């Protein structure tokens, strides 16, 4: 078997994604920028050391890769490698804008096309099951939009940034329901439980992208968004000791886009002046997550628990 | 049996929306007044006979209180509660602002922590059924937001409210698609058609808080929130005949929620000069409605068919 | 048998539709006028012709009528009508403003009529089945209920074109979601492929009907209705040689009427200088596509293969 599982790609995009909501704090705090600088330089080296596995997956491992794309589960994950680039493109956009830019549109490019090939192609019918519905479906249809649509307005285009949010807002609120639905009747396995983290993350991503387009005012659909995120993020904190059933895994950073989002948006909300405490609650909090996320994967890492 | 079923909490709900309705029309009216204190005075003294003897019930009759909570399909009226006290708290509001504040933030506090403990617990599935989809789904994790956004914003958090508001939004949002498609694949016994109202509730309470919210703006939201709320109620409207199939009964209080919140934002689109002529003929409807609803009860309870 | 279907109203639907799309841009081409007034012409002869052709079927051929409306996921296509009588009524409205004010009342009172007593009869149950959820439902419950908003608004009625595209909107984002799970698990029928062109309506016609309304200024929800209606439309793009797997047929009229709302759309967005470039293409996409279309049917006409 292949040592990384696609399923890693979410460390370096939590991370990203985090350094990013420190970026947003430089001006009221000082080693914000340095806090930054340093989640984003990490992220950056475990991204391009991910990328360097996968492209040796794809040239000695292109069977497990075909497996994975064609399974109705699997190829969700595919969707991370765009979004970490999307994120790491985003996070050299402070040093270096040229090759923040072309990242940024290779992610853009290569999560758009993905969706087309593969998310299109389960309407035909048959490979996609009552069974696989799963959250980590949120991915392709979901989270890579609203990344592509938050990276393409930090260039600029915020048309189509609004053009890829909504895509994004509008998947997320299609698929959601029948998710939902399915985890209330078919349960899920222990293995894929972790993976209800994700449940977490389009609340959160959708505001953190529309604050990220509307230069961060802090309009009634943030606030809405913010509720429906809180509520999901309540149901599953009383989940938690459900989803460890089986203990503690690198699965768990699932959480990791949500609350890196959420430390984004409560970055914009605080900047705006509104709900402040809030804000700040949701700011540390899921600072503390993704600093215990990070605990534990370096624990797994010395423990060799980490690798397949 | 306990006598008092937990789903006749509807009735103080009902009256106590009716009363806020009437009370929004302070100004225009000089009866307006006296009617809405009627109105809440009357759901008051409903609402505190009913906690009396649902204490009766937790003390003496708890495990029909456990059997309710752990039943899929019948927690959700416990939600009733929570609810009730935030109207019962919206009422008093106009005497003493500290007691309803008090009140307001119980029915707050009870009804998140309720949907925390129970409405996640479904996802760790197998309790829950497709069958176990009904109509009265709404109030826990939809009405109950929306009440308490309502109920915060009367007290000045308007910040809070919008959060609450969006999470009932979307949380109706996301669980009507099932509810619809559950109710056109396995239609709905008997008994349990008379909560098809509940349907009707969604989408006027949601625009009911919106303009509450808002200081009574009608948005274009609001317009978009009249125009479904007016389709769902001819799609039940049309079916009335066949909800009532087996005769009149208690369970048809589940429209009070949709036809009181009906009222007020009637009386919110006439304060701001919108569609007048739809407002004034939705207020007489719901107004007449409710009066129907109070006479047949009033009717059960001379002919002792009122508890169980 | 009777030889028309009831589907085959799309093709003066949709060059009813494009007729407007191109009415749009009076002032920007001197031709465009008499395009749209060449469009709006044969789109009313064709739909005058087909409704006398279903006036015979329900004088004589009353038993099919009775069928198909009976029928669960035939009975969505009757919805036909009434769109096509108000889209005729908006292309009248050039030239004889009373006459078009009375083709689309019509059309919005038996649309709403049809909605109230079929669409929501299914709420019954029984008769629905979980392999009935085709794209063919958008047409009564959300197609319908855009096409009255507009032509509503066309008429003055803002605040009840309002109503209208708030129910429609919502119709749609309640819908949808059961469809996409449905055709993810259940592989369309090939005969029934065709109509999944139905899927590309309610995302563009959504933002056409918005735009009609509030004088065609380019909002964030139109910018977020494109987002969508263009992830649709590469989604259906990817899919197109599965959809015609069975060869080229009149059903493939269906993606007719997205089209044209994704044309009234386009001309919208570039009025508003808003996505220029995206603007055009879509345009000149819409417009190949329908003249495709057209040559099509003509070629089926000439072959004798139009009429069954």
């Amino acid at each position: 078997p292949f040592p990384l599982p696609t399923g890693y790609f979410g460390i370096p995009l939590g991370l990203a994604a985090l350094s990013l909501a420190w970026f947003h704090l430089e001006n009221l705090f000082p080693a914000a920028r340095m806090v930054s600088d340093v989640l984003g330089i990490v992220a950056s080296a475990v991204w391009i050391l991910f990328i360097l596995m996968y492209a040796y997956k794809l040239r000695y491992y292109f069977e497990e890769v075909r497996a994975e794309y064609h399974s109705p589960v699997r190829f969700s994950f595919i969707a991370l490698i765009p979004i970490t680039t999307m994120l790491v493109g985003d996070i050299l956009y402070r040093w270096n804008p040229l090759i923040a830019e072309v990242l940024i549109w290779i992610g853009t490019i290569g999560q758009l096309l993905f969706s087309t090939l593969r998310v299109s192609e389960l309407w035909q019918g048959g490979v996609f099951e009552q069974k696989s519905t799963h959250p980590s479906f949120y991915l392709p249809a979901v989270a890579a939009n609203f990344t592509s649509a938050s990276s393409l307005a930090l260039l600029g285009y915020h048309d189509l940034g609004y053009l890829f949010f909504g895509a994004g807002m509008i998947a997320w609120i299609i698929f959601e329901p029948v998710l939902l639905q399915h985890l209330r009747i078919s349960s899920l396995e222990p293995q894929f439980r972790a993976t209800m983290g994700i449940v977490l993350a389009p609340a959160f991503v959708c505001v953190s992208a529309y604050l990220s387009i509307n230069h961060g005012e802090v309009d009634t659909l943030a606030k809405i968004l913010w509720g429906y995120g809180f509520l999901q993020l309540f149901f599953l904190l009383r989940l938690f000791p459900w989803i460890v059933e089986k203990g503690l895994n690198i699965g768990l950073w699932a959480f990791s886009f949500g609350l890196a989002s959420m430390a984004n948006s409560a970055t914009a909300f605080y900047h705006g002046n509104v709900l402040q405490g809030v804000s700040i609650f949701a700011f540390v909090f899921s600072n503390v997550m993704i600093g215990l996320l990070v605990l534990m994967t370096i624990y797994k890492l010395t423990k060799g628990q980490f690798f397949l």
